[PDB]
């Protein structure tokens, strides 16, 4: 009889693991795929750890949630600063003196600052009501057309106009000469990649690969006296009101048999014509030499039942529709329910860290 | 009666005192000037902590010597990404993608490379005669024109024809789109300056300031049964057998009324018509607000013995000297030379933190 059962070996299961098993209760954890670590689940290739569902960088504000994992696997000082590619030009993310210097050959920050702030004249000052409308209220117009709009239409597969001013966590918007992609005073890879690092979190936990919790639902759960659930909050309830929206991703590897594709971990395709919205090149994100290298392509697409849910699409419809999940789940006698998945929100890695400690330090105050 | 003179309150001079107090030994710091920290000494102008003598970047690949100043300050995650600026062009340094792309519009790694490698060849296979040839055969003609052909002319006081290879060695290039100055695992600025970090170091310490021990060397060095000296080599002796020679600097400092003067902590310019080798903003080493900024211009300035040695010069001439010198320290007992001054040597920070760690450890291993 376990005290717990854990579905899903991703950030959020993975710490509630690392947490409750120092605290002497008896864990399983319950995954559905063959391998451990969720979204975040690194492969090695011939040396070259990959990030098989899109790049991620770790980065916080909060040294007790940068020392809690660095005490696990050393980290690298990897920066993340993607490039942006329109038709025939090439730009640095995210917004910052050199983007602007390469886009009107400016190098004043006074200067540059008078331009986006004169390109948002056409426009007016109203309350900006949806993505378009907020992007061009930080960046102009020249900006957002070269490197917002594509990009952002082919990843909600939405128009901008349509979309909720703030369906995408806003980058940096800066006068400085800075492609720092994060704020943030701590960034950097796990060396030997996430894997690794989700491997010392369940160390010494019963962990049961390539099982569905939902098939077989009340007798698993019979099986502890409480559930951690983090997988999908809708489909947990056999999405009786219907299905949440989402946007997938598909990703197209391959390996080639020279050192340097690109140049650079990320590179977004800002042009509506160009099907993928990413290339990755995952050598870059932890220094290694081999002779070859491995590519990533990234295509969204509409999330179906069978697909991996990425990103959310938070709206008010969708968000009224959680709503109702949300109190189902609320009557959930002894399941708790976290996550990016359980909570339909897009959760960074320090944010989902942090939520899983608490969750621990709450389930113990007071069993 | 002392253990330990220290004479010096730079890194050199402040680690030894720093780890000797930690050994219960009765320790006294001298220093010639009005304030501590040497070379990397601070000022707080209203908020903006000024790097004094040469604007200051910490760098290091040891965990050990990163944790030891982070345990005494809090570090920031600050990049030094140096910019350069030739006539009306902007580049980004050091030599990457980045700088490649500005200067020939080439976005892919193999095709900067072919470019690069074909003008090292301008000359063929032909040894450099003179520093034009020597940087021609590292970069090619046109990073060599454009980024140090008048920036290393005004540093050295003429003609790259006319100057020894010796003086170029190397210059690093890369072929990913990365502005990061320094490969280090660690790098940052200390949260408060350097001043303060240093003032921890001699927490606790017997300092005295305003006094130049060669002006009183038998007194001063009664008061001890050890001295560790860290002031020039050449001086000790009295010039004994002529001076060691040195490039030096001045700096012209300006504070003005609005925020944001460059955007940048660091702008070279490599143009010979322009005085100065540089400009430093620094605000931007810490991110602070204030409503003013305070800017320095760098000017090469022409060495005398008696200027300010900033760079030793490191040519067989002065190499030879050197070895005199360090003849007569042998003979010098009961005092350690340590230090860049001592040591007619150019020191990174963590260079030489190390060097008196272990300078201090073999003073404990043999006595
Ligand atoms: C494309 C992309 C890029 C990202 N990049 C970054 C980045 O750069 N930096 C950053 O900080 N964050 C990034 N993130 C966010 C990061 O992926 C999430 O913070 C993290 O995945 C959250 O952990 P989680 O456990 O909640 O969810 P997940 O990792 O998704 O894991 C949930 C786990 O539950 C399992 N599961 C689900 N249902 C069941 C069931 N019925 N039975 C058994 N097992 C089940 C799943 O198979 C999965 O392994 C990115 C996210 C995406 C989608
Ligand atoms: C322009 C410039 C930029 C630099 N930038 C960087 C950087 O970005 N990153 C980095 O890692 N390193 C940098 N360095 C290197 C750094 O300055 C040195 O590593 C550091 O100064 C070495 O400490 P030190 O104690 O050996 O010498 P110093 O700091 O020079 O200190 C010696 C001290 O002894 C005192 N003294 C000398 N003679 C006497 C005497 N007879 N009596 C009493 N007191 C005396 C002096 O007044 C001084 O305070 C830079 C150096 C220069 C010159």
């Amino acid at each position: 009889m376990y005290d717990y059962i854990i579905v899903g070996s991703g950030l959020f299961g993975a710490v509630c693991a690392n947490e409750l098993k120092k605290l002497n209760k008896k864990v399983l954890v319950i995954e559905k795929r063959n391998h451990i670590g969720g979204n975040a689940y690194t492969e090695d290739c011939e040396g070259i750890q990959i990030h098989k569902y899109g790049a991620h960088i770790f980065h916080t504000n909060d040294k007790y949630i940068w020392d809690y994992v660095n005490d696990l696997v050393e980290f690298n000082r990897f920066t993340n600063s993607p490039l942006a590619i329109y038709k025939d030009k090439l730009f640095n993310l995210p917004f910052n003196m050199n983007t602007f210097h390469q886009m009107w050959g400016v190098k004043d920050p006074q200067e540059a600052q008078n331009i986006i702030n004169a390109q948002k004249k056409k426009y007016g000052d109203k309350v900006p009501e949806n993505l378009e409308e907020q992007a061009i209220s930080l960046v102009g117009e020249d900006l957002y057309q070269a490197l917002i709009k594509g990009y952002t239409e082919k990843q909600w597969g939405r128009s901008a106009k349509e979309l909720p001013a703030f369906i995408i966590k806003r980058i940096p918007v800066r006068f400085t000469f800075d492609n720092n992609y994060f704020s943030d005073r701590y960034q950097g890879i796990p060396v030997g990649g996430y894997t690794k690092l989700i491997e010392k979190m369940l160390e010494g936990v019963d962990v049961k690969l390539g099982i569905d919790f939902l098939k077989d639902k009340d007798s698993l759960a019979s099986k502890a006296h409480r559930i951690i659930y983090t997988g999908p909050i809708d489909q947990y309830f056999d999405y009786r009101f219907g299905a949440l929206e989402y946007r997938s991703l598909k990703f197209e590897t391959e390996r080639h048999e020279f050192p340097n594709f690109q140049g650079n971990a990320v590179i977004n395709f800002t042009d509506a014509n160009v099907p993928y919205t990413r290339i990755i090149e995952h050598k870059h994100f932890d220094y290694v030499e081999t002779k070859h290298t491995v590519v990533t392509k990234e295509y969204p697409l509409e999330w179906k039942v069978g697909d991996e849910p990425y990103y959310p699409v938070n709206d008010n419809k969708n968000m009224e529709l959680f709503k109702k999940y949300r109190e189902l789940a609320s009557r959930e006698d002894k399941v708790i329910f976290g996550g990016r998945l359980a909570e339909y929100k897009y959760y960074d890695m320090h944010q989902v860290i942090s939520a899983a400690l608490y969750q621990v330090k709450n389930i113990m105050s007071t069993d």
